[PDB]
């Protein structure tokens, strides 16, 4: 390693309200980020692709990502990136893991980016049930501790 060439670049929005919906749940039209940040932010990468065709998510997005619990913790705990397989970053990420069914949800490591899990089909039970066991199970990224919320009982 002769020389490592770094370029960090802040990008945030001043200006908000009603008029635009939570776009901190909606993360950026960028790929490099999402994994980027995971590591900044020690938190879990969660991709989530939809083909153009929204007759299959329309069924998920009914209970599975309506429920609010499910859109909180895709967007604390993961990294809540969506991005049609039409456009770009979608016709790429297939190549990726060699996808062709759909729809494909998958938990990536933005420190690594090695697949830990492969889900076909997800539920509201199911999806929590997996997710939760793995947060359980392995536990969020190493680094900084941040305390988040204040302390009950």
């Amino acid at each position: 390693g002769s020389s490592g060439s770094s370029g960090i670049d802040k990008k945030l929005t001043t200006l908000a309200d009603l008029f635009r919906p939570p776009i901190d749940l909606m993360h950026k039209g960028s790929f490099e980020t999402a994994k980027e940040c995971g590591q900044m932010q020690n938190k879990w990468l969660m991709i989530n692709i939809q083909n153009v065709q929204d007759f299959a998510c329309q069924c998920l997005n009914r209970d599975v990502w309506s429920n609010e619990a499910v859109k909180n913790i895709i967007r604390e705990h993961f990294i809540f990136w969506q991005v049609y397989h039409d456009s770009e970053e979608g016709q790429r990420y297939i190549q990726f893991y060699k996808l062709g069914d759909f729809p494909y949800v998958s938990i990536l490591d933005p420190r690594t980016g090695q697949k830990l899990v492969e889900w076909h089909q997800l539920d509201v039970s199911s999806f929590l049930d997996q997710v939760t066991g793995f947060l359980g199970e392995h536990g969020q990224l190493d680094g900084l501790s941040s305390s988040s919320g204040p302390s009950s009982g």
